[PDB]
């Protein structure tokens, strides 16, 4: 019958706990047993530290206030503090300490997928110092996992009174009995075991989880690891810049600190970075997750020649003019990592780091055009049936469902005929009307790409197909050059299209070149392995690009 | 007939020039005259520096080339180079030296202002030192003030050959003799002399500028400083957040680096902050200009309620969640100052620091109700006209033309009765119907204000004004605070409603508060006085936000 369950920050989802610092402060000065704690609630509810959690004074007013009940302690103790004795200090490296229980944050998120409402309850304060940055980042992060989050200091009102209770109880819409309740502090159980909540004592965490294991029947120790957090489309920064008259790019934004520019493939959308988005700006990057030229809320003209790398590639310039920015780094992935390679190319000044998921440097051949390369191989036959105008966008959009169903599936789960698509007559000419889901997505989100196609169909798109000829002759002027700026290949191993082996040589063009590889991962690599993609990204970044 | 002027970037728009350091590097080095000059032009049309300006190699792939060009020279000239000899060091140091020619870039905006068409035309490179962000915040600072940048690199061509002359007269779309070209190099003049162009030879900014006076017929030298620079509303990226069901938020956004949100007031727009926006972008800061809660773009519910400071205060939080942002400096103007001194109180671990440009912070008094301290007083006897609903907005609604003109005006050109707004039955009861265009605005700037309020009227924007009480009961809970975050106060001398006496007592509550005054300032303080405002919070963010 449980259907709610509430946490405290300190000691819970955070740890060390403060006062487990004012002990280990004691024996590491001498000092005698119980002597901060003392001075800490010295006045109880008339005292400095109740004022404090209630909002009544900030953090900096209530530091000179506890520094003076230090003293007072001490002189009935009939000791002296250190002579370099200081509140602040003490505080700042309790403050920094504090990281968050992954296992604990892990089972609340459990409970939350399985349709639990999921609150923090806790005692903290207006935190004013020079470092009180380190604090909004943690609440940051905590926060978008929970339903709700009351702070004392909001409300005016502190755990262990009752009314506090009672205010969470209205806040949940639930009887005390629907609701779990987890404090390290036994003190501030009592009212909640008084109303009939299910009370569980925190002092570690794993007996704390088996416990909440027992009385919810959901397994929270001993699970799989879950898969990265995941974007809500309607939770996100829509921006819109146009570049041009009749051409304006849309983009969704996250977090603070250097640009970073994601670029997707063919036929996807910025919903493709989805695992990438929320990890990438934890870990301090202000991520731009494009919506290309042709794709979802950017703007399509139909005219070919509106899609070729020279005009793509100086569109993504004027895009950085607009926003304010002199550098970006760019991630790119299929016919994206095709396009970050032609910037750092032909844009070095611009562009802090290059990244390519997939996508090989394949340098142009001055002595054979590009469409004899694709006849003298049969598994670039479907790139000469999408030349015709017409053709291919009329099969892909008969049924958005079947297409995106169809594509977006494991190395394991492939059901399409790669070679004489030509011949065949169609990419799904052998292929079942209602394929099965994939394991990788989700029928929410092959949905979002069907409602993105919905809006201007795969004429934009295949377009990015249909420059063959002017893109290799624009890209045999840079034959000369080498790439000199930090770059970064990632491969798959089961691609299909684009196999590791296509990479080999681009160490000639590429000197100081940095390699990633991800085992038994196919195409849609951001979807496939997104939690290799993330970690070889992220030290990448860190190492490279700061 | 002239209608077109062309500058060069190296010795014209930027200085100290190049090869202008190639000399003085010689004379340091107690080298032979020209020695670096000779190596950097070793080849002619075949050597390594032409395939640089052209675009075949980057700038990293050169250095090494130059280096053994160095060392020929050395050899023929019977001289031995210094053990310590670096073609890298030498061009970090130049490129780093180079910054923006003030007056000539004002030449170019003036000329530009009276109806030339400008451009760059330049021998440059593809900069790919670790070093490269330096210019590419150089080539984006002047690429907005011109209608054209020709790159060497990017088209294949260099000057002096003839046919990057005949390329930039095709851009133009205009004949020689109605082109004025600039240079400081002899040799880059020839061409365009040779097809009729006008030429100038730069030597030193002054009577370069006498010179272009005497041909354009337009006084350059000597005039007034310009107005900073504004904003377009259509080349800005434009921002949407979803803070609560039926409330969405717009922002206008430019720049990189530490977050700026800025506030307006009543009844304005994110575009009162137009000569702001570019100035604290270039400046090193990411600016959030936004359209406040009833305002614009942003979301206008009818319900009074819904404008209330807690509520209020509460969305600007969430607004910063949904962005990633753990905190931002908040800069407010008016009702918004007001917002933002509230912000500090209630949430200054999210408040990097605050700054208020007219609205002192006035503490709540306990033992009066709002609408008692304004009956006691003359001057706010408008806040009374406007507490009934319908009332003011039929008046505001009328005639919009009227309503903006009559506002948006300086300290001497004012033609509003302060006093008695209730007794009068009116605000313009006592105005003229068609009052005429202050100096502070254009008739353009006016329409843009006109055009935002034919969307949602003057409910929402009246509503800020229309929660006296609970606002008040809002702000008792804080009493005991101070803000001791970093803060700023700037006063204007010649406001009507808020005058600099009201914030005398300030330092009360902000202890180590920082101030700023402007003279002969009306109001409204971001377009009465922008230069002013400009310099006084960019040198306040250097050393207290930063
Ligand atoms: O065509 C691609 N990739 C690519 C992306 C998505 C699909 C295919 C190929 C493909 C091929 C055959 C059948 C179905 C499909 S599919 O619709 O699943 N590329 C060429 C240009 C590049 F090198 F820039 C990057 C790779
Ligand atoms: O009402 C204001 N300012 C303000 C802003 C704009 C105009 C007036 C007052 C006003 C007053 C009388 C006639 C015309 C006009 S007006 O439409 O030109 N404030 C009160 C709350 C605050 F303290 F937060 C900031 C200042």
């Amino acid at each position: 019958t449980l259907r709610a369950a509430v946490f405290d920050l300190d000691g819970v989802l955070a740890l060390p706990a403060v006062f487990g610092v004012l002990g280990r402060t004691e024996e590491a000065l001498a000092l005698p047993r119980g002597l901060l704690n003392d001075a800490f609630q010295k006045g109880g509810p008339e005292g400095a530290t109740t004022r404090l959690m209630k909002g009544e004074i900030t953090l900096s007013q209530w530091i000179p206030l506890m520094e003076e009940n230090c003293r007072k302690c001490s002189e009935t103790a009939k000791v002296c503090l250190p002579k370099n004795f200081s509140i602040k200090e003490i505080f700042d490296k309790a403050i920094s300490a504090r990281k968050i229980n992954r296992p604990m944050l892990q089972a609340a998120l459990m409970l939350r997928k399985k349709g639990f409402t999921t609150a923090i309850l806790t005692n903290t304060w207006l935190d004013d110092r020079a470092e009180r940055d380190g604090l909004a980042q943690l609440m940051c992060e905590l926060k978008m996992h929970f339903d709700f989050l009351i702070e004392s200091c909001q409300v005016g009102m502190v755990k262990p009174e009752p009314q506090i209770y009672k205010f969470l109880l209205d806040t949940l819409k639930a009887s005390p009995s629907e609701v779990v309740f987890l404090d390290d502090i036994g003190a501030n159980l009592k009212p909640a075991r008084d109303l009939g909540m299910v009370t569980i004592l925190v002092q570690d965490t794993d007996t704390a989880l088996k416990e909440l294991e027992k009385v919810t029947g959901i397994q929270l120790l001993n699970t799989p690891a879950p898969l990265p957090t995941s974007c809500n489309p309607s939770d996100m920064s829509h921006g819109y810049v146009t570049v041009k008259p009749r051409v304006r790019l849309h983009f969704v934004e996250l977090g603070s600190g250097p640009a970073v520019c994601l670029c997707h493939g063919f036929p996807e959308s910025w919903y493709s970075w989805r695992y990438q988005i929320p990890a990438l700006a934890q870990a301090g990057y202000r991520v731009l997750a494009m919506d290309m030229k042709g794709y979802g809320e950017s703007s399509a003209p139909p005219e070919i020649e509106e899609y070729c790398m020279e005009v793509l590639c100086k569109e993504m310039v004027t895009f950085l003019d607009k926003l304010g920015l002199s550098q970006a780094v760019f991630i790119g992935h299929d016919w994206g990592g095709m396009l970050v390679w032609y910037m750092a190319l032909f844009y070095p000044e611009r562009v802090r780091a290059v990244a390519s998921l997939n996508t090989p440097f394949i340098p142009a051949n001055p002595n054979m055009s590009p469409l004899e390369s694709i006849k003298a191989n049969p598994v670039f036959d479907y790139q000469l049936y999408f030349q015709e105008p017409g053709v291919a966008e009329a099969e892909l959009e008969q049924n958005l469902s079947r297409t995106f169903k169809s594509l977006f599936r494991a190395s394991d789960e492939s059901v399409l005929s790669m070679h004489k698509v030509c011949e065949a007559g169609g990419l799904f000419v052998n292929s079942p009307e209602e394929p099965s889901l994939s394991r990788m997505v989700t029928e929410e989100e092959i949905q979002f790409y069907v409602q993105q196609f919905k809006k201007s169909g795969f004429r934009g798109p295949l377009n990015w197909y249909r420059n063959m000829e002017r893109n290799w002759k624009w890209a045999c002027k840079s034959l000369g050059r080498k790439i000199l700026i930090p770059a970064l290949m990632v491969t798959a191993e089961k691609d299909f299209v684009l196999v590791p082996q296509m990479s080999q040589h681009m160490e000639d063009w590429i000197p100081h070149l940095k390699r990633g590889h991800i085992e038994d991962c196919g195409h849609w690599t951001q979807m496939d392995k997104p939690t290799e993609v993330n970690q070889i990204l992220i030290k990448w970044l860190d190492s490279d690009a700061r």
